[PDB]
């Protein structure tokens, strides 16, 4: 009569929380799902040593159009488990399977994990600071988006910082890295000529948050551009106007250019 | 030889994650501060039971003061860890500490936990759609802070939603209830009387996240500002414009009203 939204955490097996682990143990099902991100830390194997359940994983269209064909029936006589990588609910689209939950007799509750919407703390940016948040998505086709420009623009404007997701095909396991979402950003710059996004545009690039030793560089985009973060996921931060106190962290764990206390400032 | 930021989590010792806690476990020395936020799921002896180890706990001024003489000289000799409510770099001033760290020879981790930051997306709001937050500061003598007021303008005016810490004084055990926040942006709402904070205004209280049955209530100030969400910690939410699934979500979760279903695009 019960199902857990469950959250994996950041990075690897060991970020989830032990409040999510214990539960995760006493369900009778555990289910997966891992198209809205990946846990790049680790592998399926590893997740199932460590709850020590055979996990069911799930694919998009198994969640966004069956979750009620799959997950609630078992729900509805046993404690099942909904395992989902970061924070419960912060996938656009799972807050509604609360919904399907409850319309279906079952009860749910949510065990919280550590998301990079938190995480980009890490960044020595203050959180209060961030304004809406975007996703940089891969131009295909006839298709080329570019919404996430104007986001920055928006936020810039108002002294906010912009928080930049990657492209993700989970499925391919292919991640858009900081690189490519500069050169995207610069591609969007020369179309739009906001003045946006620039060769001198300040830039933040997280990568591997979540693990102990994460990559966390600050610079302008024309020297950033072609550096080597290492291996997925990145993540791509735009501030805003800098506090000196975010200006002294970046130059001090981030290595920033002493450049940013005065141009940034 | 090193210092560790480990993240205990929203609202009890399970919400640390197990990272976190086999860190922990293996740490020689183990400091911790309870002032920038409330566990109200546990107490210091759950933790100190679960970790294995002493904890001593330091004030806002031994740590904002002293930290680099009551924790540091340590870190130097022994693996040390630094706990903190929540995730210890969000909404917090510690990020400047792992300067002070670095200036002393000693490198620095930090280890995530869930945070109140990222735990709004149970409230059936997009995530990505928050914009800049802010603080509701408790008046004090003449001071009478206002600039909240301004946060949750600006947002409403993109149609942004605004996430509104409350104010705490841990040496008082004092923590604002989402009514007194209530009470006091209607106060800031005559003296500026620019229709941002109303008894008409839809708002949403998030009481207790991280615990397996919050209090999620959305509605009317004039319904709420009386309501009684339990005890602490409360966050308060004044969203901007709604999304049909947003609305459904605190229609069908949070007990708002039906009306909100109806959504002037
Ligand atoms: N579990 C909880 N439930 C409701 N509100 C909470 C909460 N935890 C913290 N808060 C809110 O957040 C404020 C503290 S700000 C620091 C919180 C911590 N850095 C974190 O990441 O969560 C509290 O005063 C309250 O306004
Ligand atoms: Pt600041």
């Amino acid at each position: 009569m019960v199902l857990y939204f469950i959250g994996l955490g950041l990075y690897d097996e060991r970020d989830i929380t032990v409040k999510g682990l214990e539960i995760a143990k006493k369900c009778d099902y555990v289910f997966a799902e891992f198209y809205t991100s990946l846990m790049a830390g680790t592998t399926l194997g590893r997740i199932q040593k460590l709850i020590g359940k055979e996990i069911r994983v799930l694919s998009r269209e198994d969640v966004e159009l069956n979750f009620e064909n799959i997950v609630l029936p078992l729900a509805k006589e046993n404690d099942v488990a909904f395992l989902t990588p970061g924070d419960p609910l912060v996938a656009t689209t799972h807050a509604e399977l609360r919904i399907r939950a409850k319309r279906a007799g079952v009860e749910s509750y949510v065990i919280h994990a550590p998301s990079i919407y938190s995480a980009v703390g890490i960044t020595g940016l203050h959180i209060y600071k961030f304004g809406k948040s975007a996703t940089v998505a891969y131009p295909e086709g006839n298709w080329f988006p570019t919404s996430y420009y104007d986001v920055i623009k928006e936020n810039a404007e108002r002294g906010l910082h912009t928080l930049l997701f990657l492209d993700i095909k989970a499925e391919k396991r292919m991640y858009m890295t900081a690189n490519e979402a500069m050169e995207l950003l610069l591609k969007v710059e020369d179309m739009k000529k906001g003045g946006v996004f620039t060769d001198d545009t300040l830039v933040v690039v997280l990568a591997r948050a979540g693990s102990l030793n994460p990559t966390i560089r600050a610079g302008y985009v024309k020297d950033l551009i072609r550096e080597d973060f290492g291996d997925p996921p990145h993540i791509l931060i735009v501030p805003g106007k800098l506090m000196i106190v975010e200006a002294e962290y970046l130059v001090e764990i981030a290595g920033a250019p002493r450049e940013i206390l005065r141009v940034n400032v």
